[PDB]
């Protein structure tokens, strides 16, 4: 599925994720658009063999299960698959114990690198939430 802005920010609000660890909803829809261009699908493979799934790009080689990541964990307990899912669920869950492992939103790149310290409010900017 591609979401729309306003539409994503419904559903990332929906599933508790608005000011979750203190990031504000805008933060959330800004990650998703530079990671995954709001497309559930989406699926980069990293220069590692691991690769990244889903909305917010989440990474095999810590938080999901895709059987060829060689040494990774799994420790959001879910297939990869799980995260390409149209419903976000699966993604929200495994991003939110990502962001409390100790570094924040930094643990996206694209999230510290294009949204870090923007006027993210403009994400959310219109939307009935
Ligand atoms: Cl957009
Ligand atoms: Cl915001
Ligand atoms: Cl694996
Ligand atoms: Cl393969
Ligand atoms: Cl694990
Ligand atoms: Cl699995
Ligand atoms: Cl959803
Ligand atoms: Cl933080
Ligand atoms: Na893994």
């Amino acid at each position: 599925k591609v979401f729309g802005r306003c539409e994503l920010a419904a559903a990332m609000k929906r599933h508790g994720l608005d000011n979750y660890r203190g990031y504000s909803l805008g933060n959330w829809v800004c990650a998703a658009k530079f990671e995954s261009n709001f497309n559930t699908q989406a699926t980069n493979r990293n220069t590692d063999g691991s690769t990244d799934y889903g909305i917010l790009q989440i990474n095999s080689r810590w938080w999901c299960n895709d059987g060829r990541t060689p040494g990774s964990r799994n420790l959001c307990n879910i297939p990869c698959s799980a995260l390409l899912s149209s419903d976000i669920t699966a993604s929200v869950n495994c991003a939110k114990k990502i962001v409390s492992d100790g570094n924040g939103m930094n643990a996206w790149v694209a999230w510290r690198n294009r949204c870090k310290g923007t006027d993210v409010q403009a994400w959310i900017r219109g939307c009935r939430l």
